[PDB]
Formats: C-alpha cells, sequence, structure tokens
C-alpha cells in the first residue's frame, strides 16, 4: 500500500469559558491543524496536531503548517503501514518538528487500524482497559475558586487533579494547594501541582518544604531539567517532568539517572504513537507513573491519546488529558472522545474508531499529490 | 480470539563439527524447546527457546519446559493478538523466566502475522532492509587456527567477526586477536572480541591497553555489569553488554548512565520481542549498535531474530547471529532461515514465514486446553 | 524610537560546485530569510536567517518565515534600540525557534548601529581585530581529494581546517584524517574533525584511540550532549560542542560542568547577537576556544557573525565561517563580506556595515505595520 | 575617541546613625575613591568604588587608590567607547583587582553614554523598569530591635528585607529570625537572612532545620564555597551566594553544578558593568533571582547599580541595595539616586545621568594625562 495524497486543514477552536490560564500560555481559542492521508486504495487515515498558543512550548499552529508541507511531498509513495520506516523518513526530510511528525504518524495508525480491521490500541500492544481515566486540570485562579472546583470535580469522577500554579507570589499558589486539599483529603483523588517551567529553584523548595502533610507530586516546577537535577535531592515530594520531556533521549536519561518520579507526556510532543509506545515501556520498566495528554485538540488527537492510555499498566496511568470540555463542536458527532465520570471510554471501531466530518474543516488549505 | 491450546515440544539439535566453546559453557548437543498456541479458530503460531548448554545463562531447557508448564493453563482464554496485555499476564502467573516467556511472545506474534496477513517485522515498526546482516562466531581455539577461520568467513562475506576469548592465559587471546586482525585489516570487517563474562578486570585492561590500534569492541569482558562499569573509564575501546542486558531496567541504567556503548541482545533473555521492540528504540535514540541473537535454535527463534533484526536502522545493525550453520536438519525447508554470503534474508511470507515440519517433533511432552 | 514596518523576505541561494555534504545534510540550493524593520523615523536594519538544508538543524526556511509571522504583529511598536527587552517580547509572542528571533534581534543591532552612528561590534563590547581569521570546512568525499583541497586552502592562507566526516565506515574517515595531515603537518594549520552528530560512541572512541599524534578537535562526534559526556573521559583529544549547543543554558551545563573544550557556535542557533555576546564572555571567563559561525546565508548573516568574531579574545578565536565561497550573488557587491587569504575584514561602516540591494530580494512574503 | 586624563579622587562618607553592622565588618565611616575619565574632546564620564571597611572582602580604601595609580599611566590613549576592550588593557597591566578596574569601567560607560546620547541601562541591553525594586538590610543588633525596624521598613515600601546575623550564639539569630518573621508574615515581603560568611556549617544547618515555616533565603552563611556546597544537600532553603562569587568562572561553577539558587552581587566585585551584564544573562538563563548592590558608595556607583538593575527581568530582581539612607550630602543634588518607597527612580539623562559636584571632593589626590 502507498499514500496517494496528503490533506492539510486549519480549524478554529474557541475555548469554552475561556481563557484557560497556564503560568506560560493564557489561550481563548486555539488554531488546530488535520491531516488527512489519501492511500491509493482510497482508504484515508487522520491526524491532528494543536498547539496550546505560541508561547507554552516551541510549536506553533503556523509551524505545524510549514513542517507539513515541508515533509508531504517528500511522503507521497510511502508505506503507512510502516510506523517506524515512516517516522525515519520524516526524519530524513525534517529535523525535529516532533508536533508535526505526530499528525502523520497518528494519521498512519490511524489508516493502519482500518486497513486491518484493528483498533490502533490492539497494534500498539493491546487494551489493558476499556474504561482510561481521565485527569482535571486546572487553570490558574484564585485560591478559594480553584479549591471549588476542585471539589465539584472530584464529585464528577475524576481521580486526580492537576492544579497549575506560578506567575504571581508563590504564597498564593501555596495557599491554592492548602485549600484545594482541605477539600479533596480524604477522597482518594490524587494531587498534581504544576508549575509550568514557572519557579525558580527558590520558590519550588519553599512549596515542597512548607507542605510535607500534602501529597501532591511537583510537576515541571522549573524551567530546565538543570534547575530539576539540582533541586531534587533537597525536595521530598515525587517531581513529575512534562515539558523537559522533548524526546526519547531526554526520558532515557532521566529514568536511567533518577532525575523523576513520573511524567505528564504529551503525545505530540514525543513525536507520535510510535514513539509513545516507547516511552510507555521505558517507565512501566521502572514503575514510573504517567499521563497520556496532549497539549490541546479535538476528537482526532483526542482518540489518539486515548488508545495508548488504554495500553498502559492501569497502576501506572495517571489519565489521559483531553480538551473535549472547552470544545463546542466533536468532529465525530456520534463516536467522538467524551469525558463521563472523570473517564473515557476507548471508541469501538477499526483505526481510531473517528470519522471526521470533513465539511466542518473547510476545503484543505494545502493539498500534496 | 482466543487461545484454546497451548502444546510444548522438546527436540534435539546436535551440533555439526562440535563441540562449541564458549568460556563460560562448551557443549555438543542441544535441547531446544518448541511452543505451539492454537487459537479458537483452529489457526497455530510457534514460539522456541534454546539455552546454549545450561551454564552459559540462568536458563536450562529443563527449566524452560517447567516455565512453560507453570504458566500454560493460566493463559487459556487470552487474547493471542494483544503481546504486551499477554506478557503481563504471564508476569502474573510466572517472576522472571524471560527466556520462557520469550517462546509465548513469539507465538502469539507469528499467529498476528498469520491473522492479520502481515509479516511479524510489519508488526514491530517495519521491515527496514529484506536483507540483514550477520556475523561469524569463532570458537575458542588455537590462534593460527582461528586467523584462518576469520579469512575464511570474510570471504564468505561475513561483514562482522566475534572472536571468543578467555578460560586460559590471556596471553593466547591476545595473540588470538593479533592474528586475527593481521588477516582481515583492510577488507572492511568490523570486529568484536566476546570474553563471555570470562576475564578479570585485570585481562580486560591488558587486551585493551596492548592493542589500541586494533579495532574491536570488547563485549561482556567481565562477569558482572558493576566490574565493566568500574572498568569503562580506562578502556579506550568501545564496551558491549550480552549476558548482563537482562532486562529492559538494566538497558535503561546502561544507556541512561554512559555505561556501554552498545550490545549483543538476545530475544529470549529479554523476554520477546514486544521487549525487544523497545529494546531497539532506546538504542536507536541513543545510536548504540546492537545486534539481534540467540543462544541457538532452529528456524523459529532464528526467523523472529531476523524479523526484530530487519527493523533495525541498518548503520546500528551488528547483525542477527543464528545457529543454522551447526543445524542438520531445518524446521521448514521451503522458507526456513539460512545465512548465504554472510547475510540473511528475511522470509516474505505472513507471520514469522515459516511453516515448521511439525511432526519433527514428536508428540508435546505437555498439552494445555 | 519605534518599530513601524517590519518586512520578512524569501530569497534563493545555489551552490556554486555542490553539492556540499555533511553527514547530516547533503544540499544542491538554499532558501535564505531576510528581515527588514523600519523605524517610525524611516531609519532600517537589516537581519537573515538560512538553514543548510532541513534536516541539519531543528529549523528549516518555511518555519524561519511562520515564526517571523507569528511573531511581527506583536513586535509593531517595540524600541528597536533594546536588544533584550526585544527578546523578551519575543519570547512573549513564540516559545523557542531562536533561528528566526535570530534575525529579528541582528536586524535591531543594524538600527541600533545605523541611528548611533556605531560598528555593531562596538555596541557588542569592542573591536579586538579590524580582520578576523576564517577556516575552510571540506566537504565529505575521497581521502586523497580531500586532503588535496586541504593543502590547497592552507595555500590560500586559511589557518584552520575543519575535515567532515562520517555517514560511511570509519576507517575511511580516519584514512581522510591521516591524509589530510600527511599534507598540512608542520605548516601551523589547526586542525578539527567534525562528525556532524553522526558517529557512534564506538567510532568515536576509535577515531581519537588511533591517532594520538594528529592534533585536531573532534567537533559532534555524537549526536546527543549524553553520548558526548558519556565518552569525554576515554577521549583524549579535545572535544567541541555544535549542535548540542542549543541556547545559553546549555553553554552554562558544559562549562560549568566541564564537557567539553570549545565551541562551534552558529548565532542563528543561540538566538542573536545579544546571546552570543554573553556566549562569548562565558568562553573567555574558562579559556575555552570557540568560532562565531552560521549554518549558511549571504552578507547580512555573514556580517552579524564578523562582528560578534572581531570582539572575541584572539587568542580564543577559532574563526568565523561563512558561506560566500558558495554564494554566486552578493547582496552588497561593495561592502560586502568576503574571504580574502582566508581570513574576513570586517566592514568600516555603521550598523552591520552592509547596505543590501533590496531589489534582489523580491517584494516581501509578509510585510506588517 | 580616546582617554586624555584620569584623574582620582579620595572621600569620605559618615555612616548616618552609625555604625553598621557586618558579622564581617563594622563600620562607622567609608572612604570612597572617586575617577574622573576626561576625553580628548572634553567630555567626562565618572566612576566610584567604596569597600565597606577593609575587613568585608579583600578590597580596601588605600587600594583602590594604589590599583588605580598602576594602571592609569598604561590606559592613557584607550578608547573608552570599547568597555570589552577597555577591561583586557586592563588585564593587562594588573592582575584582579576586580573593585578598581569597576570604577574605570564604570566612567568608562558613563562617558560613552553622553557620547552617544544614551543611558547607560540602553547600552546593557535595555530598560526593562523605569522603577527599580530595592531592599532593606538591618544591621546585626537585639532581636526585638530588628524586628521593629523590620516592620518599619516594610511600611515604607521595600518589597525585600536581609537580615545580617553572625558573630554571636546562633540561637539569637534564630530568636532574631522568627520575631522579623512574626512582623513581616503577610505582607508579601520576600526575607533574606545574611550570615556574611559567619557561621559554620553546623549552625548554618540548626538555622535552616529549625526554620522550615519561615521562607528565607540563607545568604553566604558559610564563609567559602566549598563549605557551602558540603551542606546544600541537607539544607531545605534556598541558598544565596554573595562574597563567594569573586568572578564569573565562579558564577558560571554556582549555576552550572547547581551549587546555589541566586545571588547577592556586587558590581564592583564582579567587575564593572561589562561583566556584570553576562553575569545578569547567565542567571536569566537559569531563573536565578539576583540583586544588584554594592558594597557602598554614593551617587556615581549607585546610579551604576540601578542602570544594570534596570535591565533584570522583573520577576529575577531581587533589588538594588544603595547606601544612601546612611549618607547625609549627594554628590549631585538634583538628580543623584534616592530611595523613594523601597523603590529607586531610574534617572532620565544620558551616561548614569548622574553630575557630580566636584567641589565637594576637593583636588584630586592623583592625576594622569
Ligand atoms: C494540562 N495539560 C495537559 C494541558 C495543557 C498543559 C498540560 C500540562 O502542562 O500538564
Ligand atoms: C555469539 N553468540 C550469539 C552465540 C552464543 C553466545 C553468543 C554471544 O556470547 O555473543
Ligand atoms: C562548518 N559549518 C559551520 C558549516 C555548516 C555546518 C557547520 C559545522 O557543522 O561546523
Ligand atoms: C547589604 N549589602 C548589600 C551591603 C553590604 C553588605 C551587603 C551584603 O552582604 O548583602
Ligand atoms: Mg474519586
Ligand atoms: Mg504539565
Ligand atoms: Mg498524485
Ligand atoms: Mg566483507
Ligand atoms: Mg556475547
Ligand atoms: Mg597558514
Ligand atoms: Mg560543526
Ligand atoms: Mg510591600
Ligand atoms: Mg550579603
Ligand atoms: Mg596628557
Amino acid at each position: 500500500m502507498k499514500i496517494a495524497e496528503i490533506h492539510v486543514y486549519a480549524h478554529d477552536l474557541p475555548v469554552k469559558d475561556g481563557p484557560y490560564t497556564i503560568a506560560s500560555s493564557t489561550v481563548w481559542s486555539l488554531q488546530t491543524t488535520l491531516v488527512k492521508i489519501v492511500a491509493d486504495s482510497g482508504l484515508a487515515g487522520w491526524g491532528e496536531t494543536c498547539p496550546v498558543g505560541p508561547t507554552y512550548a516551541p510549536s506553533h499552529a503556523l509551524g505545524a503548517r510549514a513542517a507539513l508541507a515541508e515533509m508531504a511531498p517528500g511522503l507521497i509513495g510511502a508505506n503507512p503501514l510502516q510506523p517506524l520506516v515512516l517516522r525515519r523518513r520524516m526524519d530524513g526530510l525534517l529535523c525535529g518538528h516532533n508536533y508535526a511528525k505526530a499528525a502523520i504518524d497518528i494519521a498512519a495508525y490511524d489508516l493502519m487500524g482500518k486497513h486491518y480491521g484493528v483498533r490502533v490500541a490492539d497494534l500498539l500492544g493491546g487494551v489493558a482497559a476499556e474504561r482510561v481515566p481521565s485527569y482535571y486540570a486546572t487553570g490558574i485562579g484564585q485560591p478559594d475558586e480553584i479549591a471549588r472546583i476542585a471539589a465539584e470535580k472530584v464529585a464528577e469522577g475524576f481521580p486526580r487533579l492537576q492544579i497549575k500554579i506560578g506567575g504571581r507570589p508563590v504564597e498564593i499558589d501555596i495557599e491554592t494547594v492548602r485549600k484545594v486539599w482541605e477539600r479533596i483529603r480524604g477522597t482518594g483523588t490524587r494531587l498534581a501541582v504544576d508549575g509550568n517551567r514557572s519557579l525558580p529553584s527558590r520558590d519550588a523548595l519553599r512549596l515542597s518544604r512548607e507542605c510535607p502533610e500534602i501529597p501532591f507530586v511537583l510537576e515541571q516546577p522549573c524551567n530546565t531539567l538543570e534547575e530539576i537535577a539540582a533541586i531534587r535531592g533537597r525536595v521530598q515530594h515525587g517531581i513529575y517532568l512534562d515539558e523537559s520531556g522533548e524526546d526519547l533521549s531526554t526520558v532515557i536519561r532521566a529514568a536511567g539517572q533518577g532525575l523523576c518520579d513520573g511524567f505528564g507526556m504529551k503525545l505530540t510532543r514525543i513525536g507520535g504513537l510510535q514513539q509513545m509506545a516507547a516511552f510507555r515501556d521505558i517507565c512501566e520498566a521502572r514503575a514510573l507513573p504517567h499521563s497520556c495528554d496532549d497539549a490541546w485538540g479535538g476528537d482526532i488527537i483526542a482518540a489518539a491519546c486515548t488508545h495508548i492510555g488504554a495500553t498502559v499498566q492501569p497502576r501506572l496511568n495517571e489519565g489521559v488529558w483531553v480538551a473535549q470540555p472547552y470544545i463546542a463542536q466533536p468532529y465525530d458527532e456520534e463516536n467522538g472522545i467524551r469525558i463521563a465520570g472523570g473517564h473515557i471510554d476507548l471508541p469501538k471501531g477499526p483505526g481510531l474508531g473517528i470519522t471526521p466530518d470533513e465539511s466542518l474543516f473547510g476545503p484543505p488549505v494545502a493539498s500534496f499529490s
């Protein structure tokens, strides 16, 4: 089988009741990029990449489309049923840009699943769970307000909460953490506190030192892995990497040298499902819990995250985060990804189990044949 | 789909022109263990595990059969199309015993390939090369005799040689290395020198120190990874791990802490194809060349090694070693694995591409349903 | 003063006597991106960024233009005479993408120099030398052909040569190094050998071990800084970082932990002149020799590299590499950067000292006001 | 342009309501040294260096004047518009003595700013803030007395307090810290506790161990960087370096090896504004908060500190400390540096924005032409 066509789409995603405030990025609307790969036979697979604002990570919508434009001509004729060979071919056309490569990777897995009549999770090792936990991530806000939302989302069924902090005096972050804990203690809910690269080591040290009785993991408190490695021995809370986990090589360093206790991992950042599966296997060998998330996006990226999420050993699964609650219009009205009771059901159909309504996207902004 | 039956077989393989002498194991004949998994549909898949004598590694033929007998009843009804789920189910029945688990893993991949109409290499990421390099491993012997054999094997087309050493005064090993190099220098042939756990650090240091102009990698010179880690900074030849690479966790330590420059990796030791693919991905991220080998065995294990080997980035592929030259009777005379010109052509059919003449194996020593 | 307009240009530069072969990138023509910043006063400054093919580094021409388009609207009204404030403003609009940010940075320095009537080198600490050394980088090729070219370039007056290697059996690289040394020994010519991320540690170890009598520095032998850190203690030749030196934070790690002995540093990679000056100061504090280069490009980027190069302590200056010998048409035929006798004379006028014939560039692909 | 004359002045600064008590130095009056550089054109720039007693650091007033006398003849004819070239010229005349070199560096930046018509901050990267935070540093005193002063200075508007400790039993220091915290908790005021090289590791360990709920950073608790590195892993409060930060090389060690969480940095110690800017850039890359201070002195050194302070990323700016509150007579009655509301306004004029009344200083004690 061979790739005959590649189509790139641009589509807007307004944030319901926005904005969503991360210490590194405040977003009111998101520009997603969809990719459709069409085989010689006419069979199609879909991929998606949607950076969460241009300042969260070294990625942006215009950049995704430029990277896809660079690679697409060189991918016509490739075998989409060989995800590792396909990844190497992409590497031969463009260095880096994992967030764009991931959209091609995902579309190829979708296509492969449809061709063989198999769910993507069953091409990645097998479904370990049909119902996948999610987690709720609060935007930065006022301490009492965030504590209220925390309680609300626990009641909805989320087994884990992530509280975003930073970009303001750390005593306000600490007050927020204490107030959230007062609401959720005794509910069996797991807690993560995400600094999103924004805390100097001075403040990360203080946050952990002041709160030994509060069982958070501290997610990406500082900007660089170098800073995190420097503070780790002085911090008695588990530390998770997120933004620092840019590639498999960095994951190997972190796990092999004992630099973290877990990960928030984004599928587009690591470069797609082929790489994400290897990441999963590394974490399982070292009992490092992790999530399977992305920055943002609709049914296509959400389904990809859910499929890899469904393969994770349940005791290590910190959840699959999706943007669905903030997105008004699903691409697949029948079988799109939906959070229910703080969890996500894996789609039943072959491939990703998603069939997007292309008419929602408008005509492609770029087509390659 | 579900596993309906599991059949375990004992089969003998005497060494042509034996014995084969490893510093840790001398063998005149080998006892292999075959596994047949039968689905409800009637479709079957094959696996194999064959320790190279009982002293090379913590594994033996009677042990392989004991481990399989322990796990088999608990695997009836499992979905054979989910290799990671299947591995976890095995872990729930028996701790360790990767060499036995690998036989089930391989049979599952064979079954998956047959069911979907796909080659096993394509289920593991894709065929990067239809023909893979092999390497010739010499036995321990007289320096000039080993040098003659080395020259002969280069003339046959082997792109790499592994010279076994140890178990005698190291000056004889050094003379062997020097005489081999005299005959193969300028042929572009790669060289490995394998101590097979037998050299005290005293002698590993001496071998490297005396021969800076000879471009070998030093494979498993010392018994423990601890000894290797202690000598590495004082040894200017690349060092490869073989026997020490017992699981993915150990590979993560070695790669993440920079304890070696490559691997001789055995499929059964790491626990099968699911784990081997993860191993491959770790090595590729860090440009660590490796082989895809096993201890011994016929067409089934050989085909499994060849399939994973066919997925490796060619610049990192140190070869696929197979016991075929020492085995009188192939399981599959039409499609069985054969070395030609120091290389191995990947089988072209679905699954492993191997159809063993099951009659050769005798009745099962144990059957489960 | 305020930015009134920003104009982005696409322009082609085919390689004379191409292609130019790097182990990580082979190129027959280059697409450069020019930026013109216009102040309210009407005064203009120029910047440039030109990746050397899309596979050398995580940067490409379409990406440079996407990044500039993303940032430009948010820069209208900014004070162009404040390079650090301007860099922070860019960081607030787009994460990463140093190669694109560098073009804005360079245009700002050009504008500042023109406004104050000062050469850019004097804004960066002062002209230490009116004429700076360059170095010649050979392509990958036959050992004796590369040796001939090396001899020719020494006769032209180049004080340093960089021999590119990798992407083939290392014995050929070693033969190349030996044949080059045979021809240039005793001429006082400095030697670097650049693996361009392509050597497994196995081969980097071998190259150094075999050639202690040849005084090269080994530049970016391996792909990751992690691999380089692992081999450094076993390699007795100085090791320089190039591609790994992605930002000032990484330079701080490398200098502070003693991970390298020098740098091949590219202005666009580090993010522009503001960051490059800090880099220079770090290297001077630790006596780490370095070059001031870029990936490719015409008079604008070349002049920027020459200006920072002119500020470096002469004993630490490994040279300024420019693409001029491979470029048919200069932007400025009166003052453009040219190699003469293996060295480069700094332009004498204010700003970068370059007045590009803007007509050459075509209409802007994007304009902002 | 060229230096035509250098004039060195001696001037006394009585401590208002003295003495000021540091654990390493008690001072009743300070001897400052002013430097005037006059260009061929007649244009002048001013610098200043004022050690805070002869025992605080390896520097003293008689030593400043001796160092300037050594260097001045060798600086006549130099280009004062090239601060890095000028620094190298000074290094070629005298090793070390940064505190004296800094006065020349500052005078040259002043001159450069006047010549180009630009504020010194805009020659160092640009004004990031017109109003710069300061911090108040209490001398050593009785616990209740210091707590009262702490409350008073918070009310005046200082966003940060530094409490000096040491030279007495540590339980008194701990009582002081607790009493200060009781007064300032809930005011959003940041806290530093400065041991000024005086605590044995025994007592630094105790101070941190006993007070996890008090959010100080521990500034230079021990005498040597070696002692600080030894205790750092056992101390859960952020540790800042001050006296140990003697040069850029030491800063590179501290940041690269993760030996501290921030700095109190003195402009004269680091060697002037050229070096201070590089220091600032290193800290910004690693999110290490820092102050921009000096040991003591009037309008000239204060303005230099304010100018570099105005370029610091606001979230990393721990403040600019100046001696103004303790100095009765400003050099520039109109535009001298004044603390107002715990903050300092950047002068508006070119150069440092300061014009000293030379008649206050008396005739030069040494003149060079
Ligand atoms: C909550 N998230 C999964 C969504 C956007 C950022 C990310 C995180 O930083 O964890
Ligand atoms: C060469 N071999 C693959 C064959 C058996 C042992 C093994 C080795 O020690 O490398
Ligand atoms: C020689 N160069 C400056 C030119 C392009 C790549 C580069 C280098 O790798 O060093
Ligand atoms: C408070 N100070 C800025 C002024 C003199 C000493 C110094 C300090 O040690 O932090
Ligand atoms: Mg719950
Ligand atoms: Mg996160
Ligand atoms: Mg077509
Ligand atoms: Mg050959
Ligand atoms: Mg071996
Ligand atoms: Mg010469
Ligand atoms: Mg290079
Ligand atoms: Mg206040
Ligand atoms: Mg201090
Ligand atoms: Mg004179």
